[PDB]
RNA sequence: GACACCUGAUUC
DNA sequence: GAATCAGGTGTC
């Protein structure tokens, strides 16, 4: 019910939907970006959204720091709990490239231990989430 | 798409939004104001954009003309076509002389009939509109 | 129902 | 940068 500013914000930044996704973190507090993706020719909004914490967990973990993460996207915080994306993005030439770094979070985040907490920013109470594009 | 000269152009013109509304009509070939509304203190552009082509509806109903109208709002022309304005705009003291003339409106759009085509004008490929403010 | 992502047309 | 509206998609 008070944010917890000692914490890192995530969020996914597109171009249509499914469309060119994007995705940056920043200190909660300041607004500092402190990492931001590359533009992907194509993937979904959650895709973008889940991506975007299990990133911050490696970053959190490689620096040791035991802040939480927020994250306004209810289907990414639970993609990111039960460890599985379960996106319909089609598999194909075009999705390639996201559904790689999908596979690939989902696997970090199977040959990995953290307590990051993962935060549900309450957007009808606060305002937009501080990495907002 | 050729542009029907043979035509009335109207737009809102305001200052805030929401904010103080006026609109005008005027001949789309040579840009003579045929109506101009008395700014109104408090409105939204979209309720502006309404009004003017209700207003252009009874303009050239009263002269038996069947000229269509041109106007660059997406909005207003669905609003003209349900001949039902959804603005949020808060009701209230501030807001009621703009709530009446938009209520009186949609009563002339159901107590009366016309063939008047309401056209969409392409910014996007003939320029501003000529009743731009 | 809820949480998001845009797209488009306008108004300043 | 900020507000007013309509349409369409990704998910729980
Ligand atoms: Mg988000
Ligand atoms: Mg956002
Ligand atoms: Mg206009
Ligand atoms: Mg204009």
């Amino acid at each position: 019910e008070e944010i917890i500013w000692e914490s890192l914000s995530v969020d996914v930044g597109s171009q249509g939907n499914p469309g060119i996704v994007e995705y940056k973190g920043v200190d909660t507090k300041t607004g500092e970006v402190l990492f931001e993706r590359e533009p992907i020719p194509i993937g979904t909004n959650n895709m973008g959204e889940f991506l975007a914490i299990v990133h911050g967990l490696r970053y959190l973990k490689e620096r040791n720091s035991r802040k939480p993460i927020y994250s306004d996207s209810q289907t990414a915080i639970k993609w990111v709990k039960d460890k599985k994306a379960k996106s319909t993005l089609v598999r194909n030439e075009e999705t390639a490239l996201i559904w790689k770094l999908v596979d690939e979070a989902e696997e970090w985040l199977n040959t990995h231990t953290y307590e990051t907490p993962i935060l549900k920013w309450q957007t009808d109470k606060w305002g937009e989430i501080k990495a907002n594009y």
